[PDB]
């Protein structure tokens, strides 16, 4: 059993999450080894945001420079996208494994143009 071909659909966040997931492997090999605290997947929004922040905190200093800053204005997008997808709460991201998740939820959040961080630096002379 196999399928030809299949055109793919996604004009919301919360439904297209589960499609980005399935092909999220899809995505380059990144070693971000981003812990997951039980907090960013917790039952309660406080907890699940309150995680979110710390996470969204170390990956962007970790992404732009170690020494960086924690951009505010910009973690407000990024948090918000999960938010909004529930991914968190979404079981078919709270079944993938730690490792797996850190690259869904880094994977997702370069979807949108206002949480686009994840565009590398411009080395310059």
């Amino acid at each position: 059993t196999a399928n030809t071909a299949s055109q793919q659909l996604s004009l919301d966040p919360k439904q297209r999450s589960k499609q980005i997931l399935s092909n999220l492997k899809k995505s380059p090999p990144l070693n971000l080894n981003i812990s997951l605290p039980t907090d960013l997947t917790s039952t309660d929004p406080a907890k699940q945001q309150a995680a979110l922040f710390q996470v969204i905190a170390a990956l962007q200093k970790h992404f732009k420079t170690n020494m960086e800053n924690v951009n505010y204005d910009l973690l407000q997008k990024q948090v918000k996208y999960i938010m909004d997808s529930n991914m968190l709460n979404l079981p078919q991201f709270q079944h993938l494994p730690q490792e797996e998740k850190m690259s869904a939820i880094l994977a997702m959040l370069n979807s949108n143009s206002d949480t686009a961080l994840s565009v590398p630096p411009h080395d310059s002379t």
